[PDB]
């Protein structure tokens, strides 16, 4: 039934995971039709059992079937690329750590100790745990790098970066955003702040080991905070924006860039942020409220359109 | 996007699991509208975070929102009952053992050792593992009991059981099917064969500790095999049906009752049977082939409509 297939929603994720995580999807490059008999002889995958998985992937719209051959749908071409954002997403989505986090989600709703379902499962908050787990950190940092690489073109389009001199990306991870911005917008100073046990190295990039809960360094006229506040509570979000106000002078600008909560789109991500971080996906007005509480003023707001979600672009300056 | 929410299908199952497994859903009996403010004060669940879960359950069509209150949808009334088949289904669906089995699914497609993804994860085949695991066994045996209870009325309706004298249910589990049949069809000999470390006890039911891979006891004129063959390969399925033909005389009947593979319905269950058992959901034609290889003939074929899935009713006799 529709109700039992809704209960069995996990089977869709798990089917895609088996298809992608094995690298079987990498045989479906450039919308080529694949003979499963040939793929079975080549890769050693069981013909009959993989044929049944392919049938389920057709039902899901991941594959298209014609004359007993299978190609990836136009929309799912990304699964042929193991470096794609979608490839890293599914590898994390149903990994043992996320699964065990979800199994503590119910119990976490009855606790007021400020411990996420992830922390209740694993004994540390998400980012602290990633320090001791390379599988989670490498895949998570790689996903953030891919979505950073996707948005850069449209971000340069809507805001003049040439007016600025000194640019700091706060929680910039591997620093892919500013590496890409520096290629187009040259002659500037570029710095990336994150939690680094070993500093990354890149041409024209000053990598800083820091903690945006404690302080943000002053002496930059442009600050960037992309996909950070979704990982934090309202009070921790205010504390971060307060550290920005303390760091910023009258001619400083902060670009607050996040996936925005539209009524039209799914709440599934909002729940994942609760499970992993005790975070949430916020609306424009919710972001504006946090900024005003921290002593920051909205100078301009824009919407950036990305394939997977709309983004909220919010320019902030001090009162 | 539609692709990223398809990747994130597991989030639907996990959200439902949190709502049902905690017993929060049992506050929504008889389609009543629930004040979440009051439920939070009563149960101690966090208001703001559970409100966000409820908004996701509305999006899924599990809850309906009116007058700043929430009720279960007509179809999802079953979630209010912790005794319901649907409640046992979601408890198993994303449990750690199923999750770890799914994470071995991809790797299992490249092996030819006859080890299910479940066995690769846990070190024993499903039913042998359940012998040592009270959570898995109790919940699985409970699920099978509920679906056995649901079908019995329609099963008695489409087949005359009064013509028979000695009835054996092979792999009959807790024995729910024959217990309910014996209440309506009186003055018969009733036997249930399964794997029992301790024999169940029930008025006028002969419980047998057996192995249908080894032998089926002779001297019964009616045999029942319901939701068994989906747990077995083609060769193991033939072996079971061969053991039936050796046990059956010319006057004997075997009722082969299974959820049937119809092109209209989802292939998700077929894949789950691969992961847990190296089994499969089969069509009428596929069942007929196996029966013919075992030396049995299809005399009667009917379809039984159940809420969650259509059932194939196949009456077999020896050649
Ligand atoms: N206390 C802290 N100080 C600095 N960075 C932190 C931090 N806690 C978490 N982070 C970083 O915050 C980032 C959240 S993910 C966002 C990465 C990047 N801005 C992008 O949009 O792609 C991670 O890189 C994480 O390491
Ligand atoms: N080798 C074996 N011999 C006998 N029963 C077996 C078996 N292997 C598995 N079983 C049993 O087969 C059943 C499969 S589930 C089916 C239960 C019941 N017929 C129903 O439809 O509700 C379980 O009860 C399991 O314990
Ligand atoms: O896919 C994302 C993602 C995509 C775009 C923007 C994002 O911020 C995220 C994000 O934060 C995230 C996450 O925190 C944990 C995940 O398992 C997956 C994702
Ligand atoms: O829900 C079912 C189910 C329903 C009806 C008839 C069934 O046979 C089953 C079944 O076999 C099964 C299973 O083997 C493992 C599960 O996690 C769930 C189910
Ligand atoms: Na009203």
């Amino acid at each position: 039934s529709m109700l039992t297939e809704l209960i069995a929603s996990n089977r869709r994720s798990a089917a895609i995971h088996a298809f992608v995580d094995t690298g079987l999807s990498t045989h479906f490059k450039d919308g080529i039709y694949v003979d499963i008999s040939e793929l079975s002889r080549k890769s050693g995958v069981n013909y009959a059992r993989f044929s049944r998985l392919c049938d389920f992937l057709v039902e899901m719209g991941v594959l298209v079937s014609n004359d007993n051959k299978f190609r990836l749908s136009d929309e799912c071409h990304v699964f042929a690329n193991p470096e794609s954002f979608e490839s890293f997403m599914i590898k994390l989505e149903i990994c043992s750590h996320y699964s065990n986090a979800w199994l503590m989600y119910g119990k976490s709703l009855f606790e007021d100790d400020g411990k996420s379902a992830f922390e209740m499962a694993h004994g540390r908050p998400f980012f602290e745990y990633l320090d001791g787990n390379k599988f989670l950190k490498s895949n998570f940092d790689a996903l953030m790098t891919r979505v950073s690489n996707l948005i850069v073109e449209k971000l340069l389009g809507i805001y003049d970066f040439n007016q600025h001199n000194r640019i700091l990306d706060v929680g910039g991870g591997e620093g892919e955003l500013l590496v890409r911005i520096s290629e187009k917008v040259k002659g500037k100073h570029y710095a990336v702040l994150d939690r680094y046990s070993e500093l990354p190295v890149s041409d024209n990039i000053d990598f800083i080991n820091g903690n945006f809960l404690n302080s943000i360094p002053s002496g930059y006229d442009l600050y960037i905070l992309k996909n950070v506040l979704n990982n934090w509570s309202d009070s921790d979000s205010i504390l971060i924006l307060e550290n920005f106000r303390k760091a910023m002078d009258k001619n400083s600008s902060l670009l607050l860039i996040n996936m925005v909560k539209e009524p039209e789109f799914s709440r599934s991500f909002d729940i994942l942020m609760d499970v992993l971080f005790l975070g949430k996906e916020r609306s424009f007005t919710e972001f504006e409220y946090l900024a005003n509480q921290a002593g920051l003023v909205v100078q301009e707001t824009k919407v950036i359109d990305q394939s997977y979600s709309p983004y909220s672009f919010i320019k902030l300056q001090i009162k």
